[PDB]
């Protein structure tokens, strides 16, 4: 088993929902435009409470400073398990980076699932795994060889959620739409748009799928759906460690699959819309 | 022959270049997405100096104030002749609607469309428009999208004078395209529009390039003013031409910003391009109008406009 970091260097970001209007120029160059930045890492993520951003240095000179603009303190490293869930690494990345109070941020996306730490613990991260992984750094796309645990309430919406992708060619196809949707548009709005290394990923309710033109949007699994679990009452912020060891945890001992993805304030885990009875319960046992 | 006055009420407005990021929200809504805007009539028009909008009132409401965003006096009331019993476009019109309206002092502005052209007058000029014209025109009012008979019925700028002008080198395209088609160029629309570089705003005769790009969505129907190096830039078979060969030349005619008060500047390009029996298009922007001529007919057309007086 392989970890790579990534040549990507990201940061974490909050555009707040009534200043959205002011980033639109910004924000459809990194969506639609690759010949006018030089943006390699993009994620876009709509929630009640904000727009997420996750974006490497270069995206993120594309975005002037405002007060509708939060902006985490540190510049995160994105890692990658090599030879779609969260699951099947909750005992071998997430717990021990917990263990040894490493902080991270999840992002799975339909391609792979991607774990985000910030520059800070790196020797730590290498330290911590070096034992069970062969751990190589991204250089020129060739892999080159080397605060205080609570229990966090959850609640899950009645929202049924499609986990997509899309042919590269084809996102001019969705370009209306998809700038509809994010731009001018128990229930909670999650929307989630990735552009990592040329992958589109998209996160997607099953109402909004219906705006969509037909037959562009492609799944390997047409016709699973996805609930959510949302995690925390507070603001989760950066600092705390822990709280994806909570939920991946108990679900990899359960062999439940799991997708993850971090918000600036919340956590969000995806689970096959059936088991979400026994997800939790599962979970109520902490 | 029939004279309509259409169902729109129009504000002419400028973006500086500058302010772009501002009204990226507003612009995108009403170019891409017609059930979020009651707007019925939107033209836009990209130069080296500004955006120019002429818009009806309901997508008026879309654009904030700032220091950026320039707005003309009046609102706005849009004319049209459909005249197809030749030379082509406002030569059509310019003896029995340019000139006469240029004599009893009403200032126009043009908007020369693939389908039409349209001839905005101020509002408060309407009396004089029906007055000069109803001697040659059977004139209609649009109620309801439905054709009405129409019975009933101080110079603020500086002096007429005979303007500067200059030929751009660029070829021009007049395009239209099928509006269900509209989502598949979104994204190179957007990319000419509002992300591509543009000629310096700082003389020549023939400059060598200017930056104009025109489209606009007039009840339903696309037109779209394209330099022929910019379509190369377009997916291949979703802009509609209509012509096999020949292309357009730019006549910019301008020095002073041109405002909206001074009349007869339509009329002394019209007015000889008429008598030269040479078919022209015309487009006015918030400071400068622009006169489409065909592209080997460009030496006549300077030689006749060198002869104003
Ligand atoms: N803003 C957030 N979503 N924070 C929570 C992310 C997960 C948390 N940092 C952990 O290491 O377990
Ligand atoms: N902003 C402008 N483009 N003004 C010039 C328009 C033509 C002028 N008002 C005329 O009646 O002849």
């Amino acid at each position: 088993m392989e970890l790579h970091i990534l040549e990507h260097r990201v940061r974490v970001l909050s555009v707040a929902r009534p200043g959205l209007w002011l980033y639109t120029h910004p924000l459809i160059k990194l969506l639609f435009l690759p010949r006018r930045s030089r943006c390699k890492f993009f994620s876009l993520t709509e929630t009640p409470e904000d727009y997420t951003l996750m974006v490497d240095e270069e995206g993120f000179k594309e975005l002037p400073p405002s007060e509708f603009l939060q902006v985490a303190e540190a510049t995160w490293l994105v890692l990658n398990v090599s030879s779609a869930g969260v699951t099947k690494i909750a005992r071998s990345v997430i717990a021990p980076l917990a263990e040894h109070h490493v902080s991270v941020l999840m992002l799975s996306t339909y391609q792979t699932d991607f774990i985000l730490v910030r520059e800070q613990d790196l020797s730590v991260v290498i330290h911590t795994l070096a034992q069970e992984f062969d751990i190589y750094r991204e250089v020129g796309g060739e892999p080159v060889p080397v605060p205080s645990p609570t229990v966090h309430p959850i609640q899950s919406p009645q929202n049924r959620f499609c986990v997509l992708t899309l042919d590269p060619e084809t996102l001019p196809a969705i370009a209306t739409t998809l700038i509809d949707v994010l731009f001018y548009s128990s229930s909670i709005t999650f929307f989630a748009f990735s552009l990592i290394e040329g992958y589109i990923s998209i996160v997607m309710d099953a109402e909004t799928q219906k705006k969509f033109p037909s037959d562009l949007l492609l799944t390997s699994s047409s016709g699973e759906l996805w609930r959510m679990v949302r995690i925390g009452g507070q603001p989760l912020g950066f600092d705390e460690c822990g709280i994806v060891a909570q939920i991946a945890g108990p679900l990899a001992a359960a062999d439940i699959s799991a997708y993850y993805i971090s918000t600036f304030n919340f956590d969000h885990a995806l689970v096959p819309e059936d088991g979400i009875g026994s997800v939790i319960e599962v979970l109520q046992r902490r």
